[PDB]
């Protein structure tokens, strides 16, 4: 697979917003999930996001929360996604984006991650104070750390931001949780261009998304990218079977891909 900050620069250049999905990793199983990687890929998804559940994932709205449960009673540990990955990867023609909250990740070498194949890696709640080791550590294993910045942040923090990011800029567009919404905050808008007026960095749009007119809408305001979870998670983690879920998400995935085009 390409770097992510590769894949999100030649799409720019042909004047394109990417699509970049998101599921959690073992939900309903680890060998669904695999499954559901490639669908995404044959979609058209540009970009991958993969969620490692975790004990708390309080960035997080209910369907999400419930997705990390799901995939936590299964049996799911950061050393089985990785392990799970590393003989899927090779198969997407797209990079994958793990994202994981600071628990799961700070007591851990990133030599393992690179191994799997894995490009990208988000931290929601990175405390400020391992910022720098997280940061280094990441691009010592050739790993593009995404930072996220939020309506809340002030111009000259998301300053910075833009610029210790890699691969792309994580433009939360909410200051509340991930979940559904049925409208596009406003604020999003001019904050966009706020963004890309002082970084050449990809920014990609998060939090919301969830019907077409909403990628739309994000995508002819600028967005280099969007990216979409809960919509996701609610057809292929809430579906009465893995079976019927990899179908939903087929038949999503695809509706949301043509809303590009």
């Amino acid at each position: 697979s390409r770097p992510v900050s590769d894949t999100m620069a030649a799409l720019m250049a042909k004047g394109k917003t990417a699509f970049i999905p998101y599921i959690t990793a073992g939900d309903p199983d680890l060998a669904t999930t695999a499954e559901a990687l490639r669908l995404l890929d044959g979609c058209g998804a540009d970009v991958i996001e993969l969620g490692v559940p975790c004990s708390d994932p309080y960035i997080d709205g209910p369907i999400i929360q419930a997705s990390v449960a799901r995939a936590l009673a299964s049996g799911t540990t950061m050393d089985a996604v990785l392990e799970m990955l590393r003989e899927v990867t090779p198969e997407l023609s797209c990079p994958v984006v793990l994202l994981s909250y600071y628990k799961p990740i700070m007591s851990r070498s990133l030599a393992e991650m690179k191994e799997a194949g894995v490009h990208g890696l988000i931290v929601p709640d990175l405390p400020y104070v391992a910022a720098h080791s997280l940061w280094s550590e990441a691009k010592n294993n050739n790993l593009e750390l995404v930072l996220l910045t939020t309506p809340a942040i002030p111009e000259d923090r998301m300053k910075e931001i833009t610029k210790a990011s890699e691969g792309f800029v994580y433009l939360v567009s909410v200051n509340g949780v991930t979940g559904p919404r049925a409208n596009v905050n406003p604020r999003v808008e001019s904050l966009i261009q706020e963004v890309k007026k002082v970084t050449n960095k990809p920014v990609a749009v998060g939090f919301g998304i969830s019907k077409p007119e909403h990628v739309k809408q994000i995508a002819q305001w600028g967005a280099d990218g969007v990216i979409i979870g809960s919509a996701m998670v609610r057809q292929l983690g809430e579906a009465a079977s893995p079976k019927q879920g990899l179908r939903r998400l087929e038949e999503y995935a695809r509706g949301m891909k043509n809303a590009l085009p």
